């Protein structure tokens, strides 16, 4: 590559992977999202939150993407694995599902970095922690903010039809 | 001092005393608002009622302050005691707490207004009417009307969820 | 915590002595404000600069509380220690004063970034450096700016005097 | 009188004297003035100060009279007597002489408040705590401000101006 400055192989191949991970997210909240639009289950705020967050986990993928051309690495992309449910439970029951996701999401993302010190790859440090890092932990904070709630809230019909009336 | 004229020691020092009340309570209803931002509390409503309060208790103090130097009286600092409790329960507990708070800088600031009229120091007494003894008897019918709502409301959770949606 | 995630112990106790120097340096800007608006220093931008200060030394600590929220750590108040003068002396003491505290300060700053380093925390690494890091080089260069000039200046109450109407 | 209520011989009394005092400092403040656009003198921004200062307690007098009359007592005018000097003297010199001044009108407001207490007049308390007390307190801490600035640039010549040029 005649742009390619300091961006190991290692690094190439782990965004690779965070790019599949993202993806797989995505997918993940298309699941979540189109579960809650069910006649059945009928939540549309919480159908609206899960829409919302795959369209950002498929942007998220999208940046790593642009950056892995940036620095002169080459995409490469695997199958989607489909989501780990077919059926997602309550409000509550997704809510832990999608934290227990965004903490993996986070996770690949800290070990990333820590593959970039490792490297001396000051670029992908700074790219992680302008987009990814913060984004990640206010997600996260959120999610678990919903939880408390959701939780506080379980005459389990009533609470969840008012947390997704009067929060969502 | 130039510009000193009937204002006594006493007022002076009780100046003093009040201003630090009123930073001991803002640091006080800083400690609330963040326990009520906590992810395992999450009732942003309380969270910005108290930290609206926090705001209105500094600037109480820094009036305060005004006043004594255009008095002629000197400032003078001490430490701020830490708030009194690490953790704040239930919505209902802080609101509990806060109308303990309110009343005791309530007190001082009728014991203050007192010896002023002992002092014979109108301009004392004049300041205090304006800009503290009507919005402290306004702020404490205001938590006695949320404790009111908030002990209907006790399905306990269900109750503080809709209490911070729905009033705050 | 449910969302708690590669933020160690010590970090979080660090954030939270951080949050105490931080309300520290407020109550020390309060008390410099207040002292040049005394009438018998009367140094109107003196005041102004010091009272502006202690505003953004307060919104520094709520910055550090909401991050210690996001991270899942638990934010602890301790008593604030009182200023360490009563009466601070000319503009330029003051000076002086202000920029041994933006030091010490700074100083913490450090230690905490390389604390969050030696825990591989690279989201606290990202936070310091956004909001704090170049906030305090750029405060502390203007104060090395304001000593320069107010000790150019020292006929002494001239200088004072200008210093406060020109630059102030 | 048919309106008349609650309204001493005394308080009335008290109340021509004040208005007598009122238009004795606005007849000082005049000479003040005019001293300071003498070609010889020539300091522009201090005669703008005190020739404001003279439609001020003009201004005072009137709204006593006004007040008078509100009240059902009858207004009786006295002879003016002159300033106490034909010259002013430095900058300084007159805002000495003027702050004396405020002292003294303050002095007499004090008294009469005590007054209208003895009297039970609460209607003249309030009259005088929302027009003047404060006014008052603010006039002459604004003064302590100046004669401290005026001091410290005491080269005598060079200071006179800059204050005249910097500040008023």
């Amino acid at each position: 590559s005649q742009i390619r400055q300091n961006y190991s192989t290692e690094v190439e191949a782990a965004v690779n992977r965070l790019v599949n991970l993202y993806l797989r997210a995505s997918y993940t909240y298309l699941s979540l999202g189109f579960y809650f639009d069910r006649d059945d289950v009928a939540l549309e705020g919480v159908c609206h939150f899960f829409r919302e967050l795959a369209e950002e986990k498929r942007e998220g993928a999208e940046r790593l993407l642009k950056m892995q051309n940036q620095r002169g690495g080459r995409a490469l992309f695997q199958d989607l694995q489909k989501p780990s449910q077919d059926e997602w439970g309550t409000t509550l029951d997704a809510m832990k599902a999608a934290i227990v996701l965004e903490k993996s999401l986070n996770q690949a993302l800290l070990d990333l970095h820590a593959l970039g010190s490792a490297q001396a790859d000051p670029h992908l440090c700074d790219f992680l922690e302008s987009h990814f890092l913060d984004e990640e932990v206010k997600l996260i904070k959120k999610m678990g903010d919903h939880l408390t709630n959701i939780q506080r809230l379980v005459q389990a019909g009533l609470g969840e039809y008012l947390f997704e009336r009067l929060t969502l």
